[PDB]
């Protein structure tokens, strides 16, 4: 059985590696094993004080997060802000899973890391969105995964099929709007109830968001030319979801890019193109692993137009997650991950 | 295999039903097939023109809910306004199952029915609420099954285990907050989301719910004595879910209570009792068929206060229906039906 | 020129009154002015960063909370969490207008006081809600207000008429819904928007809230009956709003009821009777100081409906607050308080 | 003294100028005074039955929108869907202020109005932007008024003050949220609350939107280089509020725009220039005239970033109705106009 230890087991992100974890096939008939659940300041605690949804695991006595704790399981979760998987990961056995959902293996370039986190660079581990060129081969058998941060995994699933066929310019700007679970569970003024129903803000504006380099890193792995990404996130009154809405200029006409995102993603289970008079709607993919896309051509503006629909906390992280967990564990891809949302 | 109708398949239940269903090991394992999709307007359109999320059916024609299109199936849902499963139910098959999630067949006194709902009384069937007692045995093999109301199978899970012990008095109150999916997808001025966002109100109040006479014709199947029913509903800027806070009159001590709901639940797996010093909330239920429940005395006040949380279209309408589709076809009443709620 | 201070300025209630002052009719004629804003912790920093819709006063500077800044002002607003009230009154002069958001002033039973807030009681001064009998005349020309607490006075506009004229019996239930701006800006994980959103919950349940004694001793004020309170707050996905449902068993016909409220409040500005066939809305109240209010009879359950709506930061905090500030002063009483709410 | 009619006045924008007007200080000294309230199908009906909010007015009954009607009224304002207005307009008095919220008269090209509204051109009216260069000229004693749209209200006072100093090009982006009001009130199946809640999705993207050419339009008037719009729109589960993320490449150092938003805005009394590291949020403008902007330079990408933020109801609408009214009439133009939002 595959022993699997979740550390920052309270958080939104843990949380949601439990609930797929409870729904996936290798739990139900005992391949898969959840064992412990650590945290910071949280040991001590059942888990139901954190996450009442989760009443199958409610009982579950929070440990701290340390490597005697974590050791003996072979798949961790690391579920914590960035600054502890580099040091975690080399205490724990080299052998196990490691399954990063933070940020520090995300990156290829130690200066850009150090730019934009003010930390020594770690290194990379491959990067856990399976359904960008090149990175499944990397993630089978692997046993580091560098999990995708969630806006990148929206505007990167919008963004690289036309600019893998050439057929927009490699300047591109995103806009994306997300529910408030994506900022974490940590208690701030700014994310209080009160304050984020009935508003809408941008924030980090202006290529200061750490995920605009993630953005342009992985759009330069399917192109020779400069990428410049103009990233702009939008703080919505929902609790989960981001639609990302990706311009670039072109001239291209509709039916080429149309068949370019045809052919990049007829065979790829969890992205779905939306039917002719169709767009995407975040409320349609909450709870599921999925995205939806839909293109456009501006020919006024001679722009085109991608929207991307994800849940935040499932395609854009745990789900992620535990999609790279099956590929490295040599799974069915799509076990426990399902591509129907729960609404309205 | 079971061959299964949705009629009412574009609208909330139906589309919940749909969901379940896809999700469910009988689908997966072929005992289970997906058949005719049928409503009234909304015939010759695709399903997902209305239901997004569910993409795996979104290709499905809708087709009209006539006899010969329902015929030809071994179950039947019946997601539709009440009003008309009678007939539809005389043009099916004695040995069809049916399960009815509208009102026609719920109510067991005439006289009841003619006052609330203004027509002649149809008659009644196996009401679709296993946890109460002695529905579980009227639902194993039969083949017609008029699912409970919402706000009822809350108010029901919440009292009935103070009442049928005798520790509360049978005059009882019902304060429950939705979500507005209860009322259904047709379109209305008052469920407009600009309306609902950002606002509450009570509605249907002082007796006029048709809902009261539905939560009393429960709680009369377990005492002999008078009881009445307080219910006010009241709309929430939520789209799914049902707080109700239930209270009635009581000299007994908190102990005997706790027993009284520990002793009724105790086996019931979709019934779970918050552990000391928690509270129910809806979104911890959202996405599943889950009650939570809590307890508690106020001896100032002489009164017992009982808690019951559901999603509305889970337990309150579409899993009790395909919960009581697996008692009916002798399947394990848990197929298909998870505790986990998608929280947050 | 009356000077105005206001001790808790960064905090919502301290927000809300400044709203008011500035759109008041003595802040634009020059009759009143916005002197020392204090705080705690936020000391130092510009009102901007915590009130951006006060754009007047965003670059004023948040000042400590001591005796020195705030002497030299005609009038104190205290919006401070319960317990500093007393030190700070204190050490300000007795002439000076005093208004109290705060409870530390509102009981009149030391013993109740200690029970529910385990300190010793300070007092008690004149009650911030002029609509109920006699309370106006104590606040004519006062120096000392308490404000009122948001959930006592929905529930105290809902019941009093009845309770006064003995239409109803004493033992009344209470389950009011509340926006999350009702629990203040300090950040608790329980209060962020990902938690608030989407869900509902009780809390405080079965007597344990502070507010329980305080609508009982509002009561108290118009009966020599026994009073008892079944109060159960619950919290909703909105930012501001209370609607209080209120119940008494009841053996008076309804046109006597009705007639009761009609005497009350025919002559009050702020209370509004819904016409036949209407109920409230928070939202048509949001905004304004206003109340609205209609009342039913269950005749089966022999049970009385009373259902208000207020916006629990203005009738229900600020808007009382410069209410009563407007009559100890001997200024129009409805001056700065619209009754048109802000919607959708 | 000027006697107001609001045909409409059933619609959310009708709604909004009767809350304006009810706070107006000529309504409260006599000079203004609100006559005929008409609709189409809710005529015969009270007021209150379409804005509980309103409840000064809700006894008013609703008469039917004939030009007859409209007659004998000083000031017209036209809350109506597109058409309409240009044949009711031709029917009143040359003497009568025409104040038009629809887009009748808004466009200046009758190839470009037949593009996008399939219809004849009925001309070109002062567009009610009193902000835009030369505006505030144009209104000053007209009669007839266009009001804007509120996606171009909040993208052209984002826009206008760069392109004016040719400090960006004329390739513009435009990424708006927007609350759910702004699509009117009419019940459709897309705009039900459980269907808004929970969800965000673009519509009307890659030039189809109708304020696209009205954004180009605007700008041409501060420009005579060639200006192209990449406009999107987004619905979001809040009420009120446009947010208004704009981008354009730059040929200028953030210091230069700031000084020119600065010089631009000082003056202006509703447009309020963030502070230093603060950036815009729809809710501390909702319920207010305000329009709250912030500027940002993306050097790596070599964009400009505007964020506008306003209350898609006031200043979008209703506040640019009245506003627009006061510079016709020859009153203060802030007058009934207040910059605090109605937050949290
Ligand atoms: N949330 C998303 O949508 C999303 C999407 C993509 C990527 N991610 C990434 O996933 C990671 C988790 O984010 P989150 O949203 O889940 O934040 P969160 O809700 O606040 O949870 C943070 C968890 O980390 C634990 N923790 C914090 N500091 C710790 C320390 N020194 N040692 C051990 N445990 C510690 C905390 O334990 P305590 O409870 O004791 O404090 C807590 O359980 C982040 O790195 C994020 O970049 C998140
Ligand atoms: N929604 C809940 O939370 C809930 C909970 C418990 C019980 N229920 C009960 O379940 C039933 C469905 O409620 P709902 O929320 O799903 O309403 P809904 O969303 O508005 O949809 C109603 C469905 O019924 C179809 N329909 C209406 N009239 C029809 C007719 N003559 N013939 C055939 N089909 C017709 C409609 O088809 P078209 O699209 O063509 O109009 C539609 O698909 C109700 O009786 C309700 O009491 C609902
Ligand atoms: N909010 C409502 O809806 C409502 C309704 C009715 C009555 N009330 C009552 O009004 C009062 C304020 O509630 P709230 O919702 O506004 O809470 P809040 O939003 O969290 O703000 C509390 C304010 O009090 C300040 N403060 C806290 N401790 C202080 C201390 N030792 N010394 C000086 N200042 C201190 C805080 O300053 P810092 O920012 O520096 O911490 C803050 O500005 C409460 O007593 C409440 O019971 C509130
Ligand atoms: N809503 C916004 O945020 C916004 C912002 C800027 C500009 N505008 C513009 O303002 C106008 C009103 O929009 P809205 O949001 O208020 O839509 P709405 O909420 O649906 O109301 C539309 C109003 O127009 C009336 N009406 C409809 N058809 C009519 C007809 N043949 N004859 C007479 N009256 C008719 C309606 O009366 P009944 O009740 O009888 O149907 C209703 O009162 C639109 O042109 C819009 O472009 C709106």
């Amino acid at each position: 059985a595959t022993k699997v230890a979740v550390a920052g087991a309270s958080g939104y992100a843990g949380g949601e590696i439990l609930r797929l974890l409870l729904g996936h096939p290798a739990y139900a008939d005992g391949r898969l094993r959840i064992g412990a659940l650590t945290a910071a300041t949280s040991a001590g605690s059942t888990l139901g004080e954190h996450h009442p949804h989760l009443t199958p695991l409610a009982h579950r006595v929070v440990e701290p997060t340390e490597a005697a704790v974590l050791g003996g399981h072979d798949a961790v979760f690391l579920a914590l802000p960035h600054g502890h998987s580099a040091v975690l990961a080399q205490q724990l056995s080299p052998e196990t899973l490691i399954i990063d959902c933070g940020a520090d293996f995300r990156l290829t370039d130690a200066a850009v890391w150090e730019r934009f986190y003010g930390s020594s660079h770690a290194g990379s581990w491959p990067y856990g969105l399976p359904e960008l060129p090149g990175a499944r081969d990397q993630l089978r058998g692997t046993r580091r995964i560098a999990v995708p941060g969630c806006y990148p995994t929206a505007a990167l699933l919008a963004l690289f099929p036309a600019l893998a066929a050439d057929l927009i310019e490699p300047a591109v700007t995103v806009v994306a709007v997300s529910g408030t679970s994506g900022a974490g569970r940590a208690a701030t003024t700014d994310l209080l109830g009160a304050e984020v129903i009935g508003s809408a803000r941008a924030y980090n504006i202006a290529g200061v968001h750490r995920h605009t380099p993630e953005i342009a890193q992985g759009l330069r792995a399917v192109t020779d030319r400069d990428v410049s990404v103009s990233f702009t996130p939008v703080l919505i009154p929902a609790s989960r979801g981001i639609l990302a809405t990706c311009t670039a200029r072109t001239r291209s006409p509709l039916s080429q890019l149309r068949a370019a995102y045809e052919k990049a993603y007829h065979a790829e289970p969890f992205i779905y193109l939306m039917p002719e008079g169709q767009l995407p709607r975040t409320g349609a993919v909450i709870g599921s692993n999925a995205a939806h896309i839909a293109v456009a051509v501006d020919e006024d503006a001679q722009t085109f137009v991608a929207i991307a629909a994800i849940d935040n906390l499932v395609k854009g992280t745990a789900g992620a997650a535990v999609q790279s967990m099956n590929l490295a564990l040599g799974w069915p891809e799509t076990d426990g991950l399902s591509v129907v949302g729960v609404a309205p």
